[PDB]
């Protein structure tokens, strides 16, 4: 009697494979919103914010300190002392593209005295305030203005 039983070979096929994948997402947004009147001087150039009803009483207040520095600096003597009534006005675009540059004056004329010859003007009447000047339309960015610049 005999017998042979040889065999028992098997194999094995395993594979396997890397799972990476990278992803990179970011985005950011500069909500910014302004609506109102910029008001500056045209002596030095002062800067207070003005509205539709801006009052006399807030820019004087607020002009106070523009002033106080002005002097206290210590670099005129009457260059500004000598005209301080004009002001100037600086409105923005209805979309807020370009800058409107408009002057205006308060509401207190004067008159000169002299009992000789004192009709030197044309002959008009009903003489109020007038128009000091055209207005000056510029982009912000195009006016010499100190852009901000980034850290």
């Amino acid at each position: 009697s005999a017998y042979r039983k040889k065999g028992k070979g098997k194999g094995t096929t395993v594979g396997m494979g890397k799972s990476s994948r990278r992803f990179i997402n970011m985005y950011g947004f500069d909500p910014t919103e302004y609506s109102f009147i910029q008001f500056v001087d045209p002596l030095t150039g002062a800067q207070i914010e003005e509205n539709v009803y801006a009052d006399i009483r807030d820019i004087q207040e607020r002009f106070s300190e523009v002033r106080k520095k002005m002097v206290e600096n210590d670099d005129i003597e009457m260059q500004a002392l000598g005209s301080n009534t004009t002001i100037h006005a600086y409105f923005r675009k209805d979309w807020s593209d370009k800058a409107l540059k408009i002057d205006l004056m308060p509401h207190n004329p004067l008159k000169v005295c002299d009992k000789t010859n004192g009709i030197a003007k044309f002959p008009e009447r009903e003489l109020e305030l007038r128009q000091t000047g055209p207005a000056v339309e510029v982009d912000v960015k195009d006016i010499p203005a100190q852009e901000v610049e980034h850290e």
